[PDB]
């Protein structure tokens, strides 16, 4: 891409690794001149292979947002065979890694997703598409902050290109419409946060104990999933209105930032940080 540059130590420095993703390693690092942490998504192009088209989208997709709700990007470095994507460092662990200690309460729940909302917004307002929308992909920072991530399949709308076609994202969280192959838009996101609200208020999205191929039959075919349990009335029915077969029947993102499940349970961020105290207590007494 044409603001590619060159020789990252000049002016940061690597320090631990501290995650994994499909296909690169992530590090710590800090801007050597401001001693700001940040993170760097380390890409070895030798080693790929049918991905690195992926690679060149999130450069693009990154490179063009600008939104507290999205990761901030700093720029991208070429270091003998490797790429280096430097972003904003985001230390709290994924929405999902902070469903491991136990349960969510609806006011995290709704909490979580009004920011996840906020970020949709602003992509959808930017005709893009994330395609991959799961709670493993929803980072918060230390501070209880909660941006969306992973934009290596995201796609773009343009002036004459009005939906997109292409069968990409993760099979349990797919829109229907997705894996139909049929023209879709950023309502097949809506459908995916609707998944993503089952997954934050149960755990896991529907289906997740079967093969994700027997999912690409299932969702078509079958009603959509619905969440049933011990959750407040408007929980299930946020749930419902993201979960509709046909995508222009489903809410925008913006509408949702007004349903009454989001208005009564959601609080500021700040609050997450327990959520995020747990998951480090958690991660230590781990056996
Ligand atoms: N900006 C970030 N700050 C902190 N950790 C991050 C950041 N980006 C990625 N990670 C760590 O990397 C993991 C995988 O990142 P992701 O963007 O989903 O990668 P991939 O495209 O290689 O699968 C995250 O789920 C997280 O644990
Ligand atoms: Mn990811
Ligand atoms: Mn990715």
């Amino acid at each position: 891409m044409q603001n590619l540059k060159a020789d990252p130590e000049e002016l940061f420095t690597k320090l631990e690794k501290i995650g994994k993703g499909s296909f690169g390693e992530v590090f710590k690092g800090i801007d050597n001149r401001t001693q700001k942490v940040v993170a760097i998504k380390i890409i070895d192009l030798e080693e790929a292979e049918d991905e690195i088209e992926d690679i060149q989208q999130e450069i693009t997709v990154l490179s063009q947002c600008d939104s507290p709700y999205v990761t901030k990007y700093y720029g991208s470095y070429l270091k003998d065979t490797k790429l280096w994507i430097i972003m904003e460092y985001l230390g709290g662990g994924s929405a999902l890694d902070l469903l491991e200690p136990g349960p969510l309460d609806e006011t995290q729940i709704a909490t979580i997703l009004r920011e996840i909302l906020k970020g949709l917004d602003y992509l959808h307002s930017e005709k893009k598409i994330h395609r991959d929308i799961k709670a493993a992909n929803v980072l918060l920072s230390e501070h209880g902050e909660v941006k969306l991530a992973d934009f290596g399949v995201a796609g773009q709308l343009t002036d004459t290109q009005i939906k997109r076609n292409t069968f990409v994202g993760t099979p349990f969280w797919m829109a229907p419409e997705v894996i139909k192959q049929s023209a879709y838009d950023s309502k097949a996101d809506i459908w995916s946060l609707g998944i993503t609200a089952i997954e934050l208020a149960r755990g896991e999205p529907p289906h997740s104990e079967l093969h994700p191929m027997k999912v690409l039959f299932l969702i078509p075919k079958n009603n959509p999933p619905t969440l049933e349990g011990n959750y407040s009335k408007p929980l299930k029915e946020f749930v419902e209105a993201c979960l509709n077969k046909e995508p222009s029947f489903r809410p925008t993102a913006k509408e949702l930032l007004k349903h009454k499940f989001i208005l009564r349970n959601a609080k500021k961020t700040s609050y997450l940080t327990e959520l995020i105290d747990r998951y480090k207590r958690w991660k230590a007494e781990q056996s």
